[PDB]
Order: structure tokens, then sequence, then C-alpha cells
């Protein structure tokens, strides 16, 4: 009963005890640790600073605010991906810089567990480290597993293009975390020399960005992106970042005359005002009104020259990046259903499209796929002039939009790690979890976050599981485990996952579960191809 004491070194926290059925060991939880001072007052648009130490015991026992974010969207998405039987309904904090410990270790006994430290999605614009509940995976796999937060938005993410707010806040909010965790997890069981960094959509596009950050060096050992890598280019700004920063100012009532003017004035505003702003701007959500080159979907990562010295592909030119093991996964249907339908109000309701509607909204899609107009004719053809139905045309435009966001970013991602010989290793998921949202057709599989119940155990937490799906989880959380116990996944019982060599091998996951070849290579030929004009 007698609840977990730890010492960190800021001060003493109250955990709680939790048992999962079957474990002898109940798990040791701490909800809402912080990691940083609370960004508040002029410290927004600011590195996070240290936490300031406390006397006594904290009592880390309620979960922590999410970051300030619109909160249906961000609502809608914890429902969505949540591993709980319940979604918890989250408070909004610009007082957010918490993380979430679930650890399995006997804390009475010494224990030097591998440690994963999860980044959650949501575009940089949303979400939240309680949605992911660290429970099954710390008890099934014997690993820590950390979730943390990291600022989103306006606060985490405005950028003037110079010294006066270069950008990437909520970037360096995930290094803050990830020093704090080197600092103390070795009190909460965790072994400080084995961190494995994993995370998904905008949480994958962050584990890449810190693989490409001299900042996060030393911060970790192994690393994991699902769905989502630096080139996947609605999450990174390249080019003049000014024309989106004054229009946040003005939408917010500041003056334009100066950076160092516009950023004194966002700093004065109060949290419900940035968010009034937030929703004005309606972000993450496609914009149909005006020229496509002009829409702003996130405020994302930029090549502020703290984080980031350089644009990705330069760094990984001159394989400027840390060469830990890395796996980069993707699913079968990236863009099936729940980004168009759930997050950004795509205009798909009648599931089918012609080739015409489609260059259309290809065009649209400028923002997500960065597809020049003279070249949208070829592109829309290559995919959809093979077949006349126009049900299939509808289903080979999501597959190209998946293709141009996800896959082919992320095996360039994962050759270029490959070539500067680190072990590399790729999947494709392909599965349909019972826990999908009743609003979703039936024939669309390997949705977009779909592996996240399975990595996180959600049949052994959520009802209604099939035995099928409860095996495929036991079975995707003994290889990210033995990933981050080794940087391999492989083990006995365990279809054989090949490293990604010349010979390209990936490991379909599913529920028949099989090594395969090449994943992307024509798609990759001939988008970069296309891209070089
Ligand atoms: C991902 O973070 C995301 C969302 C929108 C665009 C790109 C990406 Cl990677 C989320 F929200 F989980 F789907």
């Amino acid at each position: 009963s007698s609840p977990p004491v730890v010492d960190t070194v800021h001060g003493k926290v109250l955990g709680k005890f939790v048992s999962l059925e079957g474990f002898a060991q109940p798990v040791a939880i701490f909800l809402g640790i912080p990691f940083a001072k609370p960004p508040l007052g002029p410290l927004r648009f600011t590195p996070p600073q240290p936490a300031e130490p406390w006397s006594f015991v904290k009592n880390a026992t309620s979960y922590p605010p999410m970051c300030t974010q619109d909160p249906k969207a961000g609502q809608l998405l914890s429902e969505l991906f949540t591993n709980r039987k319940e979604n918890i309904p989250l408070k909004l904090s610009e007082d957010c810089l918490y993380l979430n410990i679930y650890t399995p270790a006997d804390l009475t006994k010494k224990n030097r567990l591998p440690v994963m430290v999860w980044i959650h999605g949501g575009g940089l614009m949303v979400g939240a480290a309680s949605t992911y509940d660290g429970l099954a995976l710390a008890a099934h796999e014997n690993v820590v597993v950390v979730t943390i937060q990291y600022r989103l938005g306006i606060w985490g993410f405005f950028s003037t293009g110079d010294e006066h707010s270069r950008g990437n806040w909520g970037h360096l909010d995930q290094v803050a975390a990830l020093r704090w965790v080197q600092d103390n997890i070795a009190s909460f069981g965790g072994n400080p020399g084995s961190v494995t960094i994993f995370g998904e959509s905008a949480g994958g596009e962050s584990v890449s960005v810190l693989v490409l950050s001299p900042l996060a060096k030393n911060l970790f050992h192994r690393a994991i992106s699902e769905s989502g890598v630096a080139l996947t280019s609605v999450l990174v700004k390249k080019g003049d970042v000014k024309p989106l920063a004054e229009q946040i100012a003005i939408t917010a009532g500041c003056k334009t005359t100066t950076s160092a003017v516009m950023v004194h004035c966002l700093r004065q505003k109060t949290e419900e005002e940035l968010l009034e702003t937030t929703l004005k701007m309606k972000f993450l959500s496609l914009d149909l009104q005006g020229d496509p080159r002009e829409s702003q979907p996130l405020l994302g990562t930029v090549i502020d020259g703290m984080l980031l010295l350089k644009t990705p592909e330069e760094l990984q030119a001159e394989r400027n990046f840390h060469t830990v093991p890395y796996m980069v996964g993707i699913n079968k249907q990236e863009f099936g259903w729940l980004i168009p339908m759930q997050l950004m109000s795509y205009p798909l309701s009648e599931g089918q499209l012609d080739q015409k509607t489609a260059m259309s909204l290809l065009w649209k899609s400028y923002p997500l796929v960065c597809i020049a107009k003279e070249l949208i004719p070829e592109a829309t053809e290559k995919y959809l002039g093979g077949t006349d139905d126009t049900v299939k045309k509808k289903d080979l435009f999501l597959d190209l939009i998946a293709d141009v966001m996800f896959g082919v970013p992320s095996v360039i991602v994962a050759r270029n790690h490959r070539d500067a010989g680190a072990p590399t290793y790729m999947y494709e998921f392909q599965y349909r979890p019972s826990f999908s949202s009743d609003m979703k057709p039936k024939t669309v599989i390997g949705d977009h976050g779909d592996e996240l119940f399975s990595v996180f155990g959600a049949p052994f937490l959520k009802e209604g599981a099939s035995e099928e799906e409860i095996r495929l989880s036991k079975m995707v959380m003994k290889f990210w485990a033995n990933f981050a116990r080794n940087g391999n996944p492989n083990g006995e019982g365990l279809p054989h996952w090949p490293e990604y060599n010349q010979k390209e091998g990936y490991l379909q996951i599913g529920a028949n579960t099989q090594a395969a070849q090449k994943l992307k290579d024509k798609e990759v030929a001939f988008w970069t191809n296309l891209f070089a004009k």
C-alpha cells in the first residue's frame, strides 16, 4: 500500500502503486513531475530554464495540464489515440512542462532498466503526455516508460526568423526533458546509459530532429520514428518565416514594426488572447480560400541556428547527425482517414474522385505535399491514370498524399542513416485495431496512429480485443523493448527482422508478420525525380 517516494536532484516526489493483473510487482507511477521552470510571462518564447528545487515531498499523483491548444481538437486526438479504457479530460495551461513516469522496478532494490521516452504527436499544435498510459508496456517488457510534454503552437514554435525569437521552443523543451532524464532516471530504476526516444507523427518528426541536433548529443542511445520524420515537409519551415509571424502578430492585435516589437507585444498577451489568436488562425485545417502557397497549416520546426544549424537535407548530405540505432516505420494507409477526416476537414465526403477534382485538391494540398502547379498533372496521372473507377481514384489519391508526406520521407531518412554506417531498421504496419473510431470505414487498414494501440498495449487496458490483436501487441511491445535494450529488435519467439542494409530488408507487421525487401523503392525514385523538376 505505502506509496513510493523517490529522491530527485530537485526534491522528493511521491507517486502511487498501480497493479496490472498477473504481474506480482505493482508499477510505481509518478504524474506531473516538472522538468523545467514554468515558461510564463517573460519566459514565453525563450529556452526552458531548470526547475526550481522544492522542500518536503511533491505529490506526483495528478495528471498535469496539457500545453495550451485548441481544446476541441486536443480532446478529439486524445480520444482517438489513448490506450486507456476511458479518455482522461485534461486542463489547459501554459504551465505544462511536465513528464509522467511508469517504472516497473521494485524501488526498494537497485535497478538499471532500459528507459523509453515517448514524444507525443499532434502536428506540433495539439497533444498531451497523459493520453498515453505507460502501465502495460512497462509491466510487460520491464522498461521504464517516460511520457514528456513540450510547448505547442504559438507558445512552442513562434519564430521571427532572427535572434528576437529564433523558434523551436518545443524542441528545446524535449531536449530539457532528456537532460532531466539523464540527471534523474536512475532514482526511478532506469539506466541513463540506455535511453530510447520514440514518438509518432509530429513526435516521430521530433525524434528525427533530435537525431539531427547537436544539442541532443549524448542524451539518447536508440531512436524510433513512427509515421513521421524531419523530411515530412509540412512540419519543417524552410525559407522566409517572417510572413507567418507577422500574420500571427496582426491577428493577436500587435504591430509589426520590428521583430523585437512583435515578440514583446506577444509576450504581453494573456494565455486566453493567444488561444483566441490560435483559433482564429484555423490551424490543422485545410485552407480552401486564396492561393495555396500562402496556406500555413501549423507552426513548426525552423532552421534556428541553435537546435538545427542547417536544413535536414544538408545535414544528412554531410553525415552530420547522431548515428544511433534508428527504427523508422510507416503504416499501410497514413492518409486513409484520421488526418484528412478528423484533423484537417478535407473535402472528401463523397468517396469518389475524378481526375479534375483530384488535381484541384492536390493543388490545394500544397502546404502538405509542396507540388508545383505545373507538376500537378504528372503527379496525379502517375497515381490515378491507370484506372478508370473513380472510387479507386479516391483511394489512389490518398496513397499519393501518404507517399509524399510519410512513405518517401521515411525511406530517404532510413537510407541516409544506413549510409552513415548506423544500424537502421524499417517497418510497414498493416492492421485495423478494434479500437478504431466507429466513424472509420471498415476498409481502412493501417491508418495513421494504428500501431499505437499495439505499441502501448491497449489490448491489456481497453476491452474487446480479439486474441489476434492481443498476440500482435505482445509481439510489437517485445520488438520495441528489445530494440531499446539492444539496438536490435530480434529475440527468441519473434519473426526475424533484418537490418535495413543495401538489400533494404524491412518487417511487414500485422496479423501475418514477415520480412520483405525494398520498401517504397519505385515511389522514392518517382518523387525524387519529380521534385528535381
Ligand atoms: C501528427 O502529429 C501529424 C498531424 C498533422 C500533420 C502531420 C502530422 Cl505528422 C498527428 F497529429 F498525430 F497526426
